């Protein structure tokens, strides 16, 4: 009853990289026109464009609406944004599903897009400043990447997870070469191209076409992974080696019924069968993906062995490993791709961004079935089972 | 079978008054407490809390989710925010509404939260300026109050309607003396007393409880009314006097099934029949509740005059009066306690504001079947129909 | 040899007071034109202005030109600004001194001004923050008042001094209030009026004629000043109540050599016997006074015992306290009309400020032999000794 | 009577170049040390550091005493800081003679330093914007290079002086192209070791030794040079190109009296025999050296053809030009090793710069009559004379 026709993202930049000028809309402007031209509708026939979106400070308003109007849309459609975090991007999507198992909608496109590198610097200055320093607080830590109830940075509470589950700096080091390696590998054999559509950087002296993931770095090695020191804890384990980084980008898929696909002769990549949020601790919010896939699983009915294919998104190593181990499903299933510690971390859009990886790869290998499943900060995690036709 | 089991709002507060300093989120658990208490329902019960809110910039990670803890709901529960701009307090509804519809959710916290005060400046200095001055940008104007297409003030699409709605000084002037004397009747005759919960404005040197709207001036002469100067168009018809302002405060709803509060025994302030969001020329935005309502009784299958009550967000003296001209519905049954000119608007909290009013005069009077809608600029409305069991 | 032929200042304001918004260069032409009116001497004859001014930023390009311009003093003449602290608008009359001496000048005015009002936040933008908080700068505090070696405030130096010479709370607190009787009962009985020029502050709703000193507390009690909390120091002994101000004012002498004065036929306000500047430990600079004054009465040939007047710059209590202390010079010789604790503490106008009470006091009861000094941020004294014609 | 014993200039950096992170105290210090050292004088003998610095905001308390001490400069001697914009440089050094002629000194280190590099922008932000965008200031701009009586650009200044004197784009590149060829020339040749003490630019990843003036361009074209946009008036002939730069350096001299020297032993590098300052037309302010250099020559009782040497400061072509053009000395004699188009213009230190190339440069070709002279903002000149022993 309720399928995605299509889906696509701009490459993940890196932080002040290929995009660090570049409005987090005119990405997602981008991916609307992408998954339109991809599934065959037209602009007009658009009902709404759900875009989660993290760090809209100054980017003027409503920034989906922004997006859905340089796209194409028209005027007669609405848009709006939301904020789950790096749970938005996959939220979102569930939040397009449900406008249309409502019967409010009958087409969404639905994803998330950030610009991290475009985030500023602010302070609350209407007062005045009698006299003395302030403080110009970075909108991307503060907003993005600092936990509200304990004041320190999400980092940490891997640092938590991990001495949780006793991970060593060396297994988790271990998962970070692997998931470079398999990016790696998978970008070189254009196992992303599908997925990927160029976006044009704008330029009085000249144009650039960005059309590949600049964050993946290659020939990742164990040895030189532990030459890194740690970047939160003086004394930790996590490290700019094993941790994601900071990134801009947009992903997003077109939403509608299963039946309504059919008529346009259009062959979706598939069809929801479920989606789940639940909550955790904050100083271990890693964890949340454990909750959130088990109870997608319990919703959609499926076992953790029936699963084929899943993406579950590289916060941190330490997260990773624990997630994983514990769900225990194939390791060999998992990021077929790579992750986040390699393809970036553009926080408001990991959600839609792990769903095209997904979607892509259960096509190109007749998946059947998936998940694909987020950490949030403040101790969340969302989740989404897919189910190919 | 989606009621409305309780709903709270805090007192509309001035720029920069009686929440001058208060985080939109501190506003909210207020809010999110009350509801629960006014229902009967404890707070480890409640599923997922959404609100709206336009600008949460500084305020740290998702600070809907610092309402929701704040307030008391556990750390299992879910949180977040959206953004529809001043449809974000309602649109927040008629979400937490679908999370059951949909089967997803048992029991939301749905509302709207704003700290128009509390909104910082910004600039995005990551690339640094290299020479030259740079403007530090308030974000409560970039991206609350002007449009991203043309970069106007929406007060200038106000104009844009007026002229095209040919509405005199003299007339704006007129509505704009009505909201307001009907605002300082209404109060005065505590006819705002149940749906505000006071709120404890907690200071080092004094604390202080505020429960009653202070933007409402008293004794508003027609006269004053013709005497301010035009604050948009250097010889417009929009000024402060007949345009809505700049206020901060947390307002919302408790949503279960009618099943639900069958169960609980708790008499429903009323049941959602529909709901809608429809989008129009950006130039004149504030018509936007007039396909958005249209929409909603189309869907409810009600006409304009089987309504009992309505309450259409007073954005501008301008967009009200034709609203109202347009959709005919009798003018006598149109924000009977007052409107935002008079009591203030709260952009992310205002779509959740009106409702409260809705459903508190409703249950005062006996009215069955009413409606509250706002305009959003970029130029979209939203809609839903309320009627009473 | 070089003679003082005239001096004003402008009343001493309070911070972000009487001249909250005024530049110092506009304070600065007042002077100017005082002095100029009060020798009989017209502006085209100047040849140079030299004032000291710790904290012109953001006030354009050389502030001393632009106060001489605004005076009418001729584009033919030159101008310059200098930086020696609390020194400055002292250290800027002996070095108009030197300009005659020498022969490159006839006719100097110098002293100096300061808007501690109007100083600037600031922050180093150019080569960008990548990312995390960053401060905005008081340059007041960081430029004119914290100690460039050590990083704490200039108060942090004072409690050293308190510690160093054992002098308790009750001594400072007893000096500080005698500084504001002495002040208030001078001002009475109209002691400031023959210094101070009056200075228009321009407005759309009227302009204001300042010409008393506006800091100056009536009727300041030994029992509110004991009830101070100390303000740089948990275990300190140094207030609000015992250090001097934040002030903005302006304050010069117009200088010519003792010859011309005969030729025009003027009377001059004293002759410059003799000048000093000398260091000492930037942890004490408030003792700054001491081996300055010394060096000028060794340079005049006079021994402390022929001084018949003193002003010495009231920085703290603790300080000043310690340098009367120190030279063991008659306190009831010292500060006659009060001092900066009472009357401001505007940094580089105030050796000029104080330059002027000295002369206005010498006049008015005879007094042949006097001395002005002060302490210097970073460790430093200036002195200079008055002979009366 | 007082000869410049030593000097020494750091390398000219490139705006945010070489010094881009390096406070103006911190190159102080190294050219104080430097003079010093080339003297054989220690420390603990000099009496006072005076350096001009237009732009010293957020530097800390009097940079000036910064750069002593760091040098190892006693407590007891003080330091000051001027501001008579770009003749900054050259003033200090006529100031610090004074100080000896008058008997007040005998060792003085004179000079000027400058970071434009490091300049902050800033805000008045005491009184408190209520609402609305603010401007963030560049002070380099606002404080050192625009007039404060016109409100334009330096840049200006020389397009009024290039319609008056009717100097062609053609005639202002070719002075430009031999400004640097003549500077490519003498770096190559090595003219500017002498001069030069290196800078160790501290790295927590490697010191960077910094010897050369890298803003000079090697094969400077007038091809290239005739393609430039003007860059201050549309319909104008100055450009970046025929203009000086932006920079950073700093640049001393150690000064004593002549009987001093020959006590010591000294070689010194020259004698001063006059200095001027005279004002002019802001709007024409280039034209400063043309009467400050006739006075200078007056007061030394030479004629213009007595001169073996000239450095007169390049701040634009145009400006040069019609300085060289009404004085009418051999241009052949002028900037041999280039000026400031080639070799930059920190503005405080430029004034001493050029005099540190004059004294190398008479030293090393003979030259027995040199002068050095630089225009001001706001109109202004100053000229200085110096004879070799
Ligand atoms: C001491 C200092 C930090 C205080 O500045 P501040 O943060 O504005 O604190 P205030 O000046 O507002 O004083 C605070 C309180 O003490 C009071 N107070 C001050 N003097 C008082 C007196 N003589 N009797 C009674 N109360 C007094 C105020 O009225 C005030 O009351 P409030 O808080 O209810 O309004 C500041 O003035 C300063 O730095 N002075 C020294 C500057 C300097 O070093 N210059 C160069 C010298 S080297
Ligand atoms: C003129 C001025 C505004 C330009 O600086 P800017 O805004 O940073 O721009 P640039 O310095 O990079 O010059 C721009 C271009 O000309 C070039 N250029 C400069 N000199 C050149 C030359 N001699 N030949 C060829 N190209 C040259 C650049 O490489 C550049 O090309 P790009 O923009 O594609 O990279 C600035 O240097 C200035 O204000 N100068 C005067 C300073 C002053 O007034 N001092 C005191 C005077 S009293
Ligand atoms: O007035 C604005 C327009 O109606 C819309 O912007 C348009 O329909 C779409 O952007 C598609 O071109
Ligand atoms: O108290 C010590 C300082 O002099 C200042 O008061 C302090 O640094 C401000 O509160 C912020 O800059
Ligand atoms: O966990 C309970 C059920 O087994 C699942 O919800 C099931 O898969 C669906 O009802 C669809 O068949
Ligand atoms: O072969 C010539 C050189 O490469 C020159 O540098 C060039 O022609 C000019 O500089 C163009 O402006
Ligand atoms: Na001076």
């Amino acid at each position: 009853s309720i399928v995605i026709a299509s889906a696509a993202r701009t490459a993940v930049g890196s932080f002040n990289g290929a995009f660090a000028n570049t409005p987090a809309h005119e990405l997602g402007a981008t991916v609307i026109s992408a998954v339109l031209e991809r599934a065959g509708v037209a602009a007009g026939e658009v009902n709404e464009v759900i875009l989660g979106q993290v760090l809209p400070a100054g980017e003027g308003q409503n920034p989906a609406r922004q997006a859905a109007m340089k796209a194409g849309v028209p005027q007669e459609a609405t848009a709006w944004g939301m904020n789950q975090l790096c749970g938005s991007g996959l939220r979102a999507v569930a939040l397009g599903m449900q406008q249309i198992a409502t019967g409010d909608a009958s087409i969404i496109v639905a994803g998330g897009m950030e610009s991290m590198s475009m985030a500023p610097h602010c302070a609350h200055l209407r007062g005045g400043v009698k006299m003395g320093d302030f403080k110009m607080i970075d909108t991307m830590i503060k907003d993005g990447l600092t936990d509200a109830f304990y004041g320190y940075h999400m980092g940490t509470t891997a640092e938590n997870v991990a001495k949780q589950w006793q991970l060593s700096r060396d297994e988790q080091d271990a998962f970070a070469v692997a998931s470079q390696n398999k990016a790696e590998a998978a970008q070189k054999d254009g196992r992303f191209k599908d997925e990927i559509v160029p976006f044009i950087v704008k330029g009085r002296k000249g144009d650039i076409t960005v059309d590949a993931d600049e964050y993946i770095r290659h020939g990742a090695t164990l040895d030189s992974m532990a030459k890194l020191r740690p970047a939160f804890d003086k004394e930790g384990t996590v490290t700019a080696g094993n941790a994601s980084g900071l990134n801009d980008g947009a992903a997003a898929a077109l939403l509608m019924s299963e039946a309504e696909a059919s008529r346009r002769g259009i062959q979706p990549l598939g069809r929801i069968v479920s989606w789940a949020t639940v909550g955790v601790d904050p100083k271990v919010m890693g964890t949340g993906p454990i909750p959130a896939s088990r109870k997608a699983l319990e919703r959609a009915g499926w076992k953790i062995g029936d699963l084929d294919l899943v993406e579950a998104n590289e916060a941190f190593a330490a997260q990773a490993c624990a997630v994983n181990k514990d769900l225990g499903w194939d390791p060999s299933i998992v990021n077929v791709n790579g992750g986040a510690i390699a393809i970036g971390n553009p926080i408001g859009a990991s959600g839609a961004r792990i769903l095209n990886t997904l979607l892509f790869e259960m096509k190109r290998r007749g998946a059947r079935k998936g998940l694909a499943t987020l950490c949030i900060g403040g101790g969340m995690g969302v989740a989404m089972c897919i189910e190919s036709l």
